[PDB]
């Protein structure tokens, strides 16, 4: 039993809700919140910009130190940093950005990072401003993630389409 509430159950391990991931994290304080990161951990917009804003820019300050030490992430890769006031940890995961020409096949590699964590609150990787088809992202999620994932979909119209079209 966990404290996630109001989710529709898609499979044994994948759950979904129309919710603002920022407000969800603040309520649940999950062990892991996933950020839709880029390789530079520049949290300017989309999910990343919203999560960072909710931390009063502390996420960005921490991220800049991470990059200065370690260099950029790989597309498909991740790192674990603090969850600040939102979660114990933030798993920064880089899905391919179609608006940069990145290979959509890397979306599966991106979701594989979730399997290192027993339970996660997450957005759909590569959705929104990363330009991929969210229906495809949900399919890859269900077919790749084996741990317990609670997906927050900000857009109500999109949430309804994802549910109604789910096979
Ligand atoms: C931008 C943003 C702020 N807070 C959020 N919580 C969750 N998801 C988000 N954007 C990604 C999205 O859910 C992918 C699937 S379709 C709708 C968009 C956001
Ligand atoms: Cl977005």
């Amino acid at each position: 039993v966990n404290s996630f509430s109001g989710y529709l159950k898609l499979t044994d391990n994948v759950y979904i809700k129309n919710a603002d991931i920022v407000e969800e994290a603040k309520k649940v304080k999950p062990t892991v919140v996933v950020n839709a990161a880029n390789v530079y951990l520049k949290h300017g917009g989309g999910v990343a910009g919203a999560l960072n804003k909710a931390t009063n820019n502390a996420m960005q300050v921490e991220s800049d130190d991470y990059i200065a030490t370690n260099g950029p992430l790989k597309v498909g890769g991740s790192c674990v940093l603090s969850g600040h006031n939102l979660a114990k940890h933030c798993l920064h995961v880089v899905g391919p950005n179609v608006n940069k020409g990145e290979d959509i096949q890397l979306l599966k590699s991106a979701y594989e990072n979730f399997n290192q964590h027993e339970v996660l609150l997450a957005p759909l990787l590569s959705a929104g401003i990363f330009g991929a088809d969210p229906i495809h992202s949900l399919r890859v999620c269900v077919d790749t993630v084996r741990t317990n994932v609670y997906l927050a979909v900000f857009d109500k119209n999109l949430y309804d389409k994802l549910v109604s079209s789910f096979l």
